[PDB]
């Protein structure tokens, strides 16, 4: 009975979804195979069906905007979780993203948002360091290729994220090969061919009736049952009720069904959250149906006619220039030789009883106007800012649930010691014990250093991106050289500072040496012994 | 049965990629033999084919465009390598980046990615240095021509970099001469002529069932036998289960097969993954089915309408423009003579019984937008970034795949003490060991120096090239220098760092003494026992 409860959840939501998922398969069927869709080769008589497009340039150009402006992701330390768990947080993440299968998946996923509307990148856990002796894991996303047609959100959620759902499907078109290999791969090679993983979010909700004493009330009746079992400590206490707070709690759960058959595997718990993070293009409610749009539909429309006219020009253009004429089949009787295009004669000849030709078409001339209205509106319709705000927000919100589901099963693997990488903001690199269970020195007590299992939320800063922060301040610095009088400390200051601010392998000296003279100078602190020689040096010289 | 097997792999993968195959070989005939495909010649009529095409300066272009931004392949040290072995394979992949033959299998590759859509290039080893004493080896990549039609990747495979792919075919169109010669050179001259190289990637999954004691958990119950050999210890420990990590062991197997005869090779081991990396143009999925393009399809069509076009004019232009009349023989009866144009003469005499001419065709005068407009079509539509960003996104996946085969392949190699060149950044050659089994001084261990084998990801950094990182630096010293009071010790520093990062051969002289100077300053440290005796003179002095 579980499947049907299943297949009837997964229908709803499938019925409910299929006119914006027709409209998505169309869009990306648009802009990926072929600009003539079946009603236009209906509603057309032109011959020479071509492809003259301007939208790959479009998509390509949103893109690469996309691309210049990257979104970074934070973590707010809740619960009195120390600043120093937060960077370790930010910095794993920004491995995890940095690695290049996260940036195919995420590439992938823009793709898709700005062609169809769309993008739906999936979340996943693996091992690392093959070998039985430990079970240390990692996180990479695979992307989920036409997520507009192989994802099912459900229907009843009503977040862009997509945080309300409590299931989604991810249907895989599988064939002989497929079937087997993805059926030995997993669960059994049980024959029953489209499989499904159904995730699924299952949560506990009571009402936990909280009662006050004296003291701070501490949780009591945390189910309606032990209210019965403190029939008498309810009215023994000195308050009766203060609130309902219905605690909530919830664990998600992964199952592999089929259409026909029986589920292969029940429920599986892997992470808190459904992995799937979607992106979405302009998206909104419209008479209570999910609608969700790209920038293909209205450059759609614009290709379509261009298409057409510029179709027409070549169908206007594949016929021999050479007149044909109309004229009586005894008007040549004998002379059929003569009118054949294979030789030019110097004079035609015709008998007894001047002639009448076919008029080719001609071209009209006001199409240069149609084609440019066309094209124009395909160019500038679809893009112009300095990105697309919509685009970018939504792109935005997707990678701020990236960002709680990354967390959340960060929270759930990364209990064992364990020894990760970090990428602190500036490409550097850093190698990190997550644990570090060593004990203090001058205080005594246990101290654990890093301990990432916590409580986080994600907020994103999309912005300036780092390298441009430090072109503007290179500029500004530069600016306050230009405008300060000379050797006075603060351009000496600012001088160095300048240096610190360059670039890499080439001035690599420079920078040390303006690094030197800094902390000499007494003005930046020292960070390692070698400097405080230095300092101490300077300082008693 | 095993053939029976292969066969229908490969069938399996040729059918399912049928339809990319064969618009990816209509691409590259397009692009490199005829702009007028047959389809064309049945819809026309034109009797002057021509090809006055604009593709190819737009594919030159964009490789061009390619060629002036390169992609470098860098190497993260896991798993406690020291950084120096990391440096040192970031060095030997890069002389074995610029070798010629590298080079050519690169450029091939990138020239097919853009006009067709994939380019496949491949990596295999071979001996150096021939003399039976030792068995050294080295890697030079082969290119596979025509990538979209000889190479078969496996069809149930979703990854760009095909490292999913657990088999993928190489078709080789050989005829007699071609039979004999790639038969005798690595099997045997049994006659059965299209031969095959059947990659293949086998693999060990198994359980592991970790177990865990109050000591650290070893690797215990590696199998399931073993579990069954441990009854009583699994019962007897503190703890009965903690994971089931399934460690997996991979390694490649190559076969040589043909269609109708048995398999030439059974199986054979070379590296850890198939060498083949293939390059992508846009790649994407649709309905399931791998699509990839070039940048030829769309200046296909805009190039048939240009070709249509001129052909047409053409067309018109070679007729005499001499007017052709239209009169009875009677007209003429005795003179005919007069009308040959073999002669001119004065007057034209007709007898008893004024005449119709033949009407030539007109150029239209409106072709002039309509050329313009497939023109400009097939030159912007195909290219305007500063690089195409999706090509070359994707040719940087594709390398980075080639830096995992290539590491696997060095690791698995390297491994007799070996003498390897070394081209360090800004092209300085060296010379280095590789296992330098020298004993240390003061320390007393083996302390092996290099040893490259280990466990490397690869990771790039598209970007600023070295020597555009090297001139924006020159740039930067010089504005600066333009904007410092003279005399001060910071605007010496920055003359003498501009002076170190001149070119080559004219000013080597002002070079090393910057050196000198800067060494003797204390600034930069001295590398060499010459520079510490200048050091140590400068100072003392």
């Amino acid at each position: 009975n579980r499947l049907e409860s299943i297949l009837s959840r997964f229908d709803a939501d499938w019925t409910a979804s299929d006119e914006a998922r027709r409209e998505a398969k169309n869009d990306l069927f648009f802009s990926r195979v072929s600009q003539w869709d079946d009603w236009l080769s209906q509603y057309t008589t032109l011959q020479y069906r071509g492809q003259f497009d301007v939208v790959r340039p479009v998509v390509r150009k949103l893109v690469s905007e996309m691309r210049q402006n990257p979104i970074d992701v934070l973590y707010r330390p809740k619960d009195g979780a120390r600043p120093d768990a937060a960077d370790v947080l930010m910095g794993m993440y920004r491995t995890d993203m940095r690695h290049n299968t996260a940036k195919i998946a995420v590439n992938i996923a823009v793709r898709e948002q700005i062609e169809a509307g769309v993008g739906a990148w999936r979340l996943v856990t693996d091992y690392e360091d093959q070998s039985p002796t430990s079970n240390n894991q990692v996180i990479r996303r695979e992307p989920i290729h036409s997520a507009c047609s192989h994802v099912i959100w459900d229907s009843n959620s009503k977040l862009m994220d997509k945080s309300d759902a409590r299931h989604c499907t991810v249907i895989h078109s599988m064939s002989q090969n497929g079937w087997e290999d993805f059926a030995e791969k997993y669960d059994l090679d049980a024959d029953d061919i489209q499989i499904a993983e159904f995730y699924e979010v299952v949560e506990k909700k009571e009402t936990a009736f909280i009662y006050q004493d004296p003291v701070t009330g501490e949780p009591v009746s945390y189910f309606k049952r032990d209210i019965k079992d403190v029939i008498d400590d309810l009215a023994d206490s000195g308050f009766i009720k203060i609130a309902e707070r219905q605690i909530k709690r919830r664990r998600v759960y992964k199952s592999i069904i089929t259409c026909t058959a029986v589920l292969k595997d029940k429920q599986l718990i892997a992470g808190e959250h459904i992995p799937i993070v979607p992106v979405f293009g302009e998206w909104g409610f419209v008479e209570d149906k999910e609608v969700y749009e790209g920038v293909v539909r209205l450059t759609k429309d614009g290709q379509r006619l261009r298409n057409m006219i510029m179709s027409f020009n070549a169908d206007i253009v594949a016929r021999t220039p050479k007149k044909k004429p109309f004229f009586w089949p005894e008007q040549i009787a004998g002379f059929e030789h003569m009118y054949d295009g294979n030789d030019d004669y110097p004079y035609y000849l015709l008998n007894r009883t001047p002639l009448a030709y076919y008029e080719n078409p001609e071209v009209p001339q006001a199409n240069a106007y149609m084609l440019e209205a066309a094209t124009s509106a395909v160019k500038e319709v679809a893009t112009l800012d300095l990105e697309t705000y919509v685009f970018q927000d939504n792109l935005a919100t997707a990678m701020r649930r990236d960002g709680e589901i990354y967390q959340s099963i960060v929270n759930d693997i990364y209990d064992v010691p364990r020894n990760v990488t970090i990428t602190l903001e500036d490409g550097s690199e850093k190698d990190v014990q997550l644990m570090a269970e060593v004990v203090d020195l001058a205080t005594g007590e246990k101290q654990v250093l890093n301990d990432i299992r916590g409580r986080y939320e994600c907020y994103t800063d999309v912005g300036p991106s780092f390298q441009s922060m430090k072109q503007q301040n290179r500029a500004e610095i530069l600016e306050l050289l230009g405008k300060t009088p000379q050797g006075t400390p603060e351009y000496q200051l600012l001088l160095l500072q300048y240096f610190t601010l360059l670039d890499g392998k080439g001035v690599e000296m420079m920078r040390d040496y303006a690094n030197k003279q800094l902390i000499q100078m007494g003005v930046k602190k020292p960070e390692t012994p070698e400097e405080q020689q230095w300092l101490v040096e300077a300082q008693q010289a």
